[PDB]
């Protein structure tokens, strides 16, 4: 009869495209040095993630929720936005993140943060968009960040922030951790319109 | 400006009215000349059997259970499982008891809205909201704010059906930060399973 | 293809209430003009005449109180009075243009489990909206808050939210957020408090006429 309130539809549509990203180094036989998340943006195997997640890695590994694991190639990065692009080569079709180029994020929109915090396995948290940028000078030093109260922890960087429909809203960045009060529910994401742009460029140029 | 007088507020009150009455305050009392630990428990059925956390009731001289309707009962320990950290309590069922809604056919799905029900910091029964963040961790992971005092309490969906028994939050911190919104619960099917064994073996 | 579906959202509540929640700054002197920010909080414009509700703690010991609206207007606020008993303060601003006001439905009764949005200015990041539910509406017995009429919510509250608003999905004022419950032992998660709106309206009116 009756069904529980749920955001499972958005999960089923978007989670398959969000991947766990492992940065591995020399060690001296390789080991995990940095951990993060990433989003499969296209059928060809292009994945977005944060630049600080893959910096100075000797081997980047990408693990999908279906169980596939691939070695990924660094296609290029951008420090100004801390975005990086990876490339993987799969035989079977790759799941992609739903993108509605014409959807406009609104303050108060329900959102789900998808990533791999503390390497516990893919995790989905829920919140809303708290702000869609600032006009004046603020402590973040930026003007186009999306702010959300969906729990973000280390390991979430490079992951997806989607809406109740499963559409990409942005890429989560590092979390706001200290002041030294302990901030609660204050996270940031690079707006998706800006992530697509930076990607197309990096793919063909950078 | 406008009139919202007849509009209806979004709410999970239906789940509260149906589930919260069966979630009790569990007090671990000791000798001093007193409360040692405190947690929550879920009344599982009319027989008076209650599920809670093993760590909440360890080494107790007297275990007290308090219902939201005002009644207080002394509970006897029926059994506990080191492996899952669950424990079963027993109070006198005469006079009828509120029980937690259970839909044995309901399967929890990642993304389902959940409410954590317990007594954090002994502030009084508290309801927090989140979603099922993951399953098979056999633990359910949730971002419903959980605090000391919530252990042994309930995790229910918007219909008020039990999804699991809350245990602890994630504490591992690397650079020195505090994990946010990462809590665990034992899936209701498994908890039911353990309870049956604990009761039977008792 | 979701192109035609509608994303779940509380944007309606934000558009109705947020414009009336202001940023409150407490400025004082320091070393050697030289008026700096000493404390920061939020406030809610309750009446078109310009009366604003905030927390006493934020405006205590202030040489100058500044109030900034989300539309860009900045004013110097006048301290009308305080109520130590609830940490509520009333401010007055004199504006020519017309002021946005918080939606108040006096017949609405807050229920445990209702969705709520906290609106304020945490860490001076600029107006922020967080989401949760009402965890409790008062307590019958003696409890750690020492009071019986506090609203409790798990909507993330941070330093800066104080004096700000808590509204429901309709944008109706549920209460005025208090200082954030920051430390036990452990560090609490999702536990905040607010003064119920009906109580805040009575306190305001009395302070206006009397003191």
């Amino acid at each position: 009869d009756e069904t529980p309130a749920s955001y499972n539809l958005a999960v089923r549509r978007a989670a398959p495209a969000v991947v766990n990203v492992y940065n591995r180094g020399l060690n001296t036989q390789l080991e995990i040095r940095t951990l993060g998340s990433g989003v499969i943006m296209d059928q060809r195997g292009y994945i977005i993630t944060n630049k600080h997640v893959i910096n100075d890695a000797d081997q980047i590994i990408v693990a999908l929720q279906d169980g596939r694991v691939f070695e990924a190639l660094l296609v290029g990065s951008d420090s100004l936005t801390d975005l990086a692009v990876l490339k993987i080569n799969a035989t079977g079709g790759l799941p992609t993140i739903p993108i509605n180029a014409r959807r406009v994020p609104h303050i108060g929109d329900v959102v789900l943060a998808i990533g791999n915090p503390y390497n516990l396995g893919q995790t989905i948290t829920q919140g809303i968009i708290s702000a869609t940028g600032r006009i004046g000078l603020n402590p973040t030093g930026r003007q186009n960040f999306l702010q959300t109260d969906a729990s973000i922890n280390h390991g979430n960087s490079g992951g997806a922030l989607v809406n109740s429909l499963g559409e990409l809203m942005g890429i989560n960045t590092l979390s706001f951790d200290k002041s030294g009060e302990t901030p609660e529910g204050i996270g940031f994401a690079i707006p998706f319109q800006l992530a697509t742009k930076i990607m197309d460029k990096l793919i063909r140029d950078g």
